[PDB]
């Protein structure tokens, strides 16, 4: 195993290109299309594969390469979809090829019967019976051994080259016998005469290029043994450009020498012979002794136009000759067989299809995929029975167009994802090169056939989306993720460019959820705004020790964002490690985010069982509330039922408009369409009518669509005393009786706990004691029945109220309701213009 | 000052500007060369593709206040400056040479009136001319009096109109005796079955009919072009705008097939043709009651829907109505367009798109009206009269009015498109795929009425836009461009959220903790090279002041520094914050800069220059800081430039990740450094040195770094210099504690006072290391000399282990009077795939 890179690559691919176009049909097409337009076909297939070598050369050179070639090359330089869809698409090519090539030898092979006096059944039932007969021995030699399908190559390969050096010395030399059926040594006249086209049937150039087209393929085989190689990096470049230059020169000189010698038109009668008689005809035969007058009106079997075999008369020893296109066909044909099952064996492997898991098997000691070697055989067998080839000639043609077009597309994707790891070491390459190229072979593949390319393009896109929605788990970082990392990158620049507008102020929220699946409900619901209208980064600080927080850090990062995506959320987990909540939300707060994606709002799920807790975490909420203000955030406190008439808007305290702005992003979604947002607003008595014409007014301005607003005098009334004593009892665990008791204990117990719930602060703050208990009652007994509710959060100066005091009013104004969603905002963020 | 409202401003402009010169004069051509069928499809499409614009441009007027200046205001505050004062541009110049065409069709009118009587007083070609400048001039002079001045002289005007719609009806359901012959019968449904198919005699086609029907369309943004002066345009040009469309295409169909039911398509004007009995080859509904007409192809014909123009005015009754309604047409649009050029242009000229004009935003008067526009579309006028050959720049005129109803119905699929607060319509009857197919049939009507028109209209616009866009002038208004560009940034950093983190795909994403970037250009360039296209820069900075007050010099400093990265080449973002002191911020910054996984990965900090001269305790904030970045994971990479201000060279003597090598690889790609070649040199003892070199290209063959060569020392173990001992010791004396050599209280006490000082224990242990940055100062003084950069693995010490005096002396000895070293340390992470 491990072949060199004159064995492994040259002569494998040389021997794949050289095929039954060589030595058979290279004439018939010199006749339809002259020498110098024969020549440009040959040019033509000779840059589009070249450039495909370039590109596979370039991919190739990039690290080392476990195996299946193409596949291989391809799905790691591009993504895995596009490299199981190229990977199927390339190995049933090359199954089918292998059908293409048995059928051409067996095709061979009875026409050299039939000019002897022997045939077994028909024409066709023949070529069944010698393709089936001859796929059956190429599986065997494969079968037998990789070694031996190299010395079988080898073999084949000299006597190829043996048959190509008899037709050149055949050319050579004149034999007087040749002449009448075409044959003349290096006559100009004839290559005058040559020169130029002449399609007398229906093929035209663009036939007459996408017959020849499939000689220039079976260039990858050379990079499709890639596993069963010494040296990859070193062995696919110089080999397979090397043979590409080898062939494509044996091609055009071939063609050169066959128009150079050969009459376009003759026949074999020996009796056409002009003696003497030299008469007026300007005929490029008239003057080589020979007038060929009957073709012109006649059909004759002799000539390039008409015979195909003049390949094989014109040389000397013609068995020869039909040796060396026996030995090209079946070099080929086993080239083809040996390079789509090790294609299908790492497609399989990779298990990009789940359904095709049992044929990456590897029976032998060098993994030898017989599993594949059967599936090849059947389809090349089916493929032979079928016995006409001629009309999906198209098909396969266009799937190798295909193939080698996206090799040029990923060598021109990995090159403009500008990305470390994108280091081939073949220098010579380029992008636009690479990207010349695949535009070419997609645009030879619609010349072949139109619509075989657009049966190949869907099945390619059919491929890409099955693939694509089944999406696997793939470590090698293709192309796509680079190229998605700086179109990441671009975008961010370009944004960071464009100044701030208060019009498109969009709601960037810092939810500081620790655990995003713990309370799923609150998320969902911020969810609802901030989505494609703003960024949601899903803060989370870690605690313990130092050093090793990073992994656990790293895991959470790994787990919580799967889920994040897992549903359909669009949110970033932006994880910090800090000593406490206040350091690490200072964190994220000061350093979330980059460019202009910074969060403006700190959105806080409401603190339930505040009253279990340990009192340092609410203190710690409460000083969080006046970090996020001291900053210049926008705080939301979000109350739902985490276990399990339609939105409300109280507009009683104004800010920007943040307030007014979230109902109207709920309402653009989905889940509400049927919004039918109440508004309310605390306006005095007497005066409702005028507070309601202004609020409708601006609400027309700032387009929300309200249903109808409503106003309310009794905000700021005395509430029934039930309630003032329930929350008397529910602080009383807080209060500091400083009056009750002796001055110097409460002094040492109140010390000692700051938090204590000062009588001086109920007393300064009874009225706003008042104030949120009647707005509970009033907002509980009028939209007890509503699905949304939104009010302005009090806010008190930092150290002028006791946090369980603070913590006691944001409980009492939403003691139980539907969902409420208490908003503060900071600077403008509607505008009427 | 004048506010006119839905019921004067907006419904009578637009009525009366969608009415023109075809109403009466081609509309007879359309219907009878194209059947009944056929002309109210045409009729149908040109309705429809003006209602989607009428939706759209309802669309944008209706959200917020739309200010004053027409459809260039819609435009440009829902899409982008450039697409704004491009259309702006076209479509006042479209308007401008539109008050022409409805000029030269009013003397058009007028000259073949005259020519009806026998007066001429040169030529028709120069009666026309002398007509349409007349015309123009007196349009200019009752334009100017004032805006409120044509409020009446309009309305009246279209009463007249309708007036004269009112004329051909009440004509239509009366025949007379006496004007069978020249054309029409009383309303029989022969004629209807007869000019029901259509009959195309000429060259004229499908198409070449839809683009002669599709001029009288035009003219529905004349009533958004008076929002300057308008009471409420919000909720008046919706209602204006959509009623007139459908009463002017209710009436054009109305008028279509009550003419395609009264006259025949062909009729020879001659009395003497009459028939008595019936006859067998007589198809042509012609022969069916009275008079039969014949062989009109074949001989020069007079009347018929095909031949005269000016039939549907003999089917009127008393044609001296019909003709004043012709008149009343024309001068009506000739107003709206004159109108409605002159304010756009005020608007974009207002602000400054285009340097070249500034004079025509006057607006002189208490109105605001530009009477210096008005006078630019008076000449364009005038001349495009004197043209007197229109007909051949008509598709480019139609075409610029297609593509800025184009581009409107793109405007609010734009915006939509771009989901954003601030774009709350509030006009319910609309939807994105509309606006977008409307956008698409304009696009490709404007393409069916001429390829060559719509070609040079194309390239006209795209120009505009790369003049606009390269001139990028002082505008911020939040258009539909930036909300989509931040859409964008978001949807795209999600999808990178979605992919993993390879190796293969690994980027060094640099911190550059250095404050205030213009202070120190030079590093950031060094650090740009390797940063560019293949990483994100952070330039970060804290902000020292008290916390009260710097949030407003955060946002100062924030916008100031990223418009100077933006001026300059520099891709990086500035990335702020406030923090007790520099160690504080950089924790921060490390913690939590960049969201997703566009987050940092290394720390670049620039070397010390001033540690000597500066407080001590900076400098052990400094080495504090670096600790705290290998805590982190991070790789530091510090960097010694000569700020006041032959190949590459690397020094791969620690085995880390594998920064060291992909940052010189990094900068080898790139046009500073291509012509750089990498030198190798490495550690090794003198027996093994051919091995090690042979080892080292291996590994620089596994990862494609392409070197030049590679050299192995063995002498970096070998005691340095004693001069250079010397200096070191001489460096670092000033903060020696010599507690050898001095009292034992004295010396704990200096120590714990003063914790920094290098106590003589740490120089005894580390002597064979200061000694090994001494020697590879030394070696890379005369090994590597001149080379343009250096970079090398910088040493690492346990916290506490040394001092940080010690460690920064370490750094200053490591590098001294050398070309920009850079000093890498990876986070022992693989960066390198080797696959
Ligand atoms: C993707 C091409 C697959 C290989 N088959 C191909 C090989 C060559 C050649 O010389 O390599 C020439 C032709 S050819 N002269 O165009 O017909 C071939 O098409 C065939 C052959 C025989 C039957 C039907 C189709
Ligand atoms: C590691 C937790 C970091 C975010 N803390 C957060 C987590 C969660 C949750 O479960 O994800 C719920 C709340 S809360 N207000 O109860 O809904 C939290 O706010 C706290 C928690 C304790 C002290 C002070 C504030
Ligand atoms: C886009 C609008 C251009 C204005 N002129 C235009 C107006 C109307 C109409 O109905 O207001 C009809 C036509 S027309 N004969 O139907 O194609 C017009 O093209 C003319 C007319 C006469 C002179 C030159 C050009
Ligand atoms: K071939
Ligand atoms: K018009």
């Amino acid at each position: 195993v491990k072949f060199g890179w004159i064995k492994g690559v040259l002569v494998r691919c040389m021997l794949n290109i050289w095929g039954v176009m060589l030595f058979i049909r290279l004439s018939w097409i010199v006749g339809q299309a002259g020498i110098g337009l024969s020549v440009l076909v040959i040019m033509m297939a000779t840059v589009v594969t070249t450039i495909t070598g370039l590109s596979t050369s370039a991919i190739a050179t990039n690290g080392f390469v476990r195996g299946g070639g193409a596949y291989y090359l391809i799905s790691r330089s591009l993504g895995p979809e596009f490299g199981g869809a190229i990977g199927l698409i390339f190995a049933f090519a090359n199954a089918v090829a292998v059908a293409m090539y048995v059928v051409g030898f067996a095709e061979t092979v009875v026409e050299l019967l039939k000019e002897h006096s022997i045939l077994m059944i028909d024409e066709i039932n023949d070529i069944r019976i010698i393709g089936a007969i001859t796929v059956v021995i190429l599986l065997g030699i494969s079968v037998a051994g990789m070694e031996w399908e190299a010395k079988a190559q080898i073999v084949l390969l000299v006597i190829l080259l043996l048959a190509i050096g008899d037709f050149v010395i055949g050319t050579f030399i004149p034999l007087e016998s040749k002449k009448p059926k075409g044959f003349f040594g290096y006559k100009s006249e004839i290559f005058n005469e040559n020169f130029g086209p002449d399609f007398r049937e229906e093929e035209t150039f663009f036939s007459v290029f996408a017959i020849f087209f499939p000689a220039a393929t079976g260039i990858l085989a050379g990079a499709n043994i890639s596993g069963d190689l010494a040296d990859p990096q070193s062995a696919i470049p110089k080999g397979t450009l090397l043979a590409i230059l080898i062939t494509t020169l044996v091609y055009v000189g071939i063609a050169v020498s066959v128009g150079s010698c050969v009459v376009r038109d003759a026949t074999g009668n020996v009796n056409d012979t002009i003696v003497t008689e030299l008469t007026n005809c300007t005929s490029a035969a008239c003057k080589l002794n020979f007038d060929f007058s009957s073709c012109e009106s006649s059909p004759c079997s002799y000539g390039l136009m008409n015979n195909f075999q003049v390949m094989s008369m014109v040389s000397g020893f013609t068995p020869l000759i039909s040796a060396g296109i026996f030995s090209a066909t079946l070099s080929s044909a086993l080239a083809s067989l040996v390079s789509a099952p090790k294609i299908f064996q790492a497609l399989c492997k990779d298990n990009i299809y789940p359904a095709f898991q049992m044929f990456a098997k590897g029976y032998g000691k060098n993994n030898e995929p017989l599993r594949g070697y059967i599936l090849t055989f059947l389809i090349a067998l089916g493929f032979i029975l079928i016995a006409e080839l001629n009309v999906i000639a198209p098909i396969i043609s266009n799937f190798f167009l295909a193939s080698y077009a996206l090799i040029n597309f990923s060598v021109f994707h990995a090159s403009l994802a500008k990305s470390p790891g994108w280091r081939p070491a073949f220098k010579y390459y380029n992008m636009w090169i690479s990207l010349l190229g695949a535009i070419l072979c997609c645009i030879v593949m619609f010349v072949i056939n139109w619509w075989a390319a657009l049966l190949t393009y869907v099945i390619v896109l059919g491929l890409y989306i099955y693939v694509t929605y089944k999406k696997p788990d793939v470590n090698w970082g293709s192309s796509t993720q680079a190229l998605t990392y700086l179109n990441a990158l671009q975008h961010s620049i370009r944004l960071s460019g464009v100044e701030d507008h208060v019009k498109n102020f969009r709601p960037q929220c810092l939810v500081m959820t620790g655990a995003p699946n713990s309370r799923p409900a609150l998320l969902h619901l911020v969810h609802d705004f901030t989505k494609n209208v703003g960024l949601m980064i899903c803060g989370h600080v870690h605690m313990g020790p130092r050093r090793q927080a990073m992994k656990e850090m790293s895991i959470d990062q790994a787990k919580y964002q799967r889920w994040l995506i897992k549903n359909k959320m669009k949110a970033f987990y932006a994880p910090v490690h800090a000593d406490d909540l206040r350091e690490g939300a200072q964190y994220l707060m000061q350093a979330a985010g980059l460019g202009r994606m910074k969060p403006n709002t700190l959105v806080l799920g409401f603190k339930k069982d505040w009253l279990q807790a340990d009192m340092r975490d609410v203190d710690m909420y409460i000083n969080l509330f006046h970090d996020a203000f001291d900053i210049q955030y926008g705080v939301v406190v979000i109350r739902l039922k985490e276990g399990l008439n339609t939105i409300d808007v109280w507009w009683l305290f104004d800010d920007g408009g943040l307030t007014l702005l979230i109902p109207y992003l709920l309402t653009t979604k989905k889940k509400w369409k049927d919004c039918k947002i109440r508004v309310f607003i605390g306006g005095k008595i007497n005066r409702i009518d005028h507070d309601r014409r202004a609020m409708a007014t601006l609400l027309s301005k700032f387009r929300i669509d309200f249903s109808d607003i409503m106003v309310l005098g009794d905000i700021n009334t005395k509430p029934k005393k039930e309630n003032i004593i329930a929350f008397e009892e529910i602080i009383e665990p807080y209060r500091l009786h400083e009056d009750d008791k002796e001055q110097d204990i409460a002094d040492k117990m109140k010390e000692d706990e700051p938090w204590r719930i000062t009588d001086n602060e109920l007393e300064l703050y009874k009225t706003k004691t008042y104030r949120q208990i009647r707005l509970n009652e009033l907002l509980k007994e009028h939209s007890s029945t509503a699905n949304i509710i939104v009010m302005s959060l009090p806010v008190a100066r930092k150290g002028a109220v006791s946090s369980a005091l603070y913590m006691a009013w944001l409980e009492a104004l939403s003691k139980d309701l539907p969902p409420i969603l208490l908003v503060r905002g900071n600077h403008q963020s509607v505008l009427t213009f």
